[PDB]
């Protein structure tokens, strides 16, 4: 299963990884994608997630918006992992580089609540540009289930955890 996760809480755990990796180590039931309301992984999360799948997430995000048109920013939709995971649950989280309302954070966390257990990277968090502290704050007061949190950068690991209450 997942190794190496410091508990944080009685259902958030948490890692200084790569999500790709992580996902290809695991292959969870649950990968979240840090995606836009477009579904056009281009960079961050969901450009590392789509290049893993060799654009085949692109292809099927694409026909997903040409049939549904674009999600919500808070909004979410469930699609394939490919090689990564069963299923991809590909949440949009205000992009605070955008001007996104900044409260529609906790929001896109709820969309976690349907599923038992995730790997997630942390919403909102790098080039999305929210305060990744307040990610993980509003992540374990929104989120019940088991949330599996890999975070790429070491140095923001580290202050996420020394700094958390």
């Amino acid at each position: 299963s997942f190794s190496g996760y410091l508990k944080l809480t009685d259902n958030v755990y948490i890692k200084n990884a790569d999500i790709v990796e992580e996902a290809k180590k695991v292959k969870p039931t649950v990968v979240v994608n840090a995606a836009n309301v477009y579904l056009k992984h281009g960079g961050g999360v969901a450009g590392a997630l789509n290049k893993a799948t060799n654009n085949a997430m692109q292809v099927e995000s694409d026909d997903y918006i040409a049939t549904n048109g674009p999600l919500k920013v808070g909004g979410s939709c469930v699609l394939s992992g490919h090689n990564l995971a069963k299923h991809c649950l590909h949440v949009v989280g205000p992009n605070v580089n955008k001007g996104e309302d900044i409260q529609l954070l906790k929001s896109a966390y709820e969309n976690f609540n349907q599923h038992e257990v995730l790997l997630a990277p942390l919403l909102s968090a790098g080039i999305f540009g929210a305060d990744p502290i307040h990610s993980l704050r509003v992540c374990v007061d929104t989120v019940r289930t088991n949330v599996y949190l890999a975070v790429f950068d070491k140095n923001l690991y580290d202050k996420l955890v020394s700094s958390f209450l």
